[PDB]
């Protein structure tokens, strides 16, 4: 009656197989979903590959994930079987810490487990997490789309938040693949002026009408210069002149990365001393920001374009991911038999 059904790596770089598990007793503080849709993103990839040193195997991903609850634990506050949720990175967090008891539960110093990290994830046909990391949707957010915003949205949105970034600001982002597309979007509901940056000279005209007012040719070592003094807060998306890019930003501006990059980050102390720079990150939110951020996405349309593959057709789904050709999120959506 605890049978899971779902796709797994049993190794570092292997196809995902199918893979049924017992997932033990439902415990007093989770709760159960069974999926509906689950986006994909590289992050999954990462931890399929093992490149953070810290997968369990098998690994089942799937960090995206839109789903009903079908099993509440006693303790569960504010939920109802039936009710749709989104789980993200974050499954368990400890509910006491001083982090998690002031609301910054993505902080929890306690004992916390990320969905997929030593955790099985939403490449299944059921889920389990904490119940305060279930975020309820509201009812007339598109449940297919909406998947992705419990990742890439959040990561958008979590600075936005933190910097008190307002419509006056000039925002730039760096490389516009899945998740700086979602970046402009988000951007465009928020009032502020957009630059995007691309290496790919071709897309301007999709950039353009997509939300961004201006279109930065990042391979232009001169037209990244030309841009000295402008952002206010500078997105980056990449995996790869941080000296140059730096000198984008104005007076009390912030570098603020997105996904987490291996390679260090050379830093001139200097660059940020001059004019009050600041170069910092943000994880993956804490239940009131993907709240917020849900509500918000069903008032003004934020959600990204998805491609649709059945969870059956995952491997073919992390092919396209790998193309770069997806426009601009891959979701799966769950296809079990009963
Ligand atoms: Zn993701
Ligand atoms: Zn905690």
């Amino acid at each position: 009656n605890n049978t899971i059904q779902a796709y797994a790596a049993m190794q570092a770089g292997e196809k995902l197989v199918p893979y049924k598990f017992d997932a033990g007793e439902l415990q007093p503080h989770q709760v159960e979903v069974k999926v509906e849709y689950c986006g994909l993103c590289h992050s999954d990839i990462s931890v399929l590959n093992n490149e953070w040193h810290s997968t369990v195997y098998p690994v089942v991903a799937g960090h995206e994930i839109i789903g009903r609850i079908v099993a509440l634990g006693s303790e569960a506050k504010g939920l109802q079987i039936g009710q749709r949720v989104g789980i993200g990175w974050t499954a368990e967090s400890c509910q006491a810490c001083d982090e998690c008891i002031g609301g910054q539960q993505v902080l929890c110093t306690g004992e916390n487990i990320a969905t997929i990290v030593g955790h099985a994830g939403g490449f299944a046909d059921k889920v389990r997490a904490g119940w305060q990391w279930a975020i309820p949707l509201p009812e007339d957010l598109d449940p297919e789309s909406a998947g992705p915003l419990l990742c890439g949205g959040i990561t958008v949105f979590d600075p936005l938040l933190k910097h008190k970034i307002q419509a006056t600001h000039h925002v730039g982002v760096i490389g516009i693949g899945g998740l700086g597309h979602i970046a402009i979007k988000l951007l465009k509901a928020w009032g502020c002026e957009i630059t995007a940056f691309s290496s790919n000279p071709d897309k301007t005209e999709e950039l353009k009408a997509m939300g961004a007012d201006h279109v930065v040719n990042s391979r232009d070592t001169e037209a990244v210069k030309a841009q000295k003094g402008k952002f206010d807060l500078l997105l980056s998306t990449v995996n790869v002149n941080w000296r140059a890019f730096i000198s984008t930003l104005a007076p009390n501006g912030s570098l603020h990365f997105l996904g987490l990059t291996l390679e260090p980050v050379p830093v001139s102390v200097g660059s940020l001393i001059d004019g009050a720079k600041s170069v910092t990150g943000s994880p993956t939110g804490s239940p009131a920001a993907l709240r917020q951020l849900l509500k918000f996405a069903a008032r003004k349309k934020i959600a990204p374009q998805i491609e649709l593959f059945p969870m059956s057709q995952l491997n073919e789904a992390i092919e396209r991911l790998h193309s770069g050709q997806a426009r601009y999120r891959i979701v799966l959506k769950a296809d079990f038999a009963e």
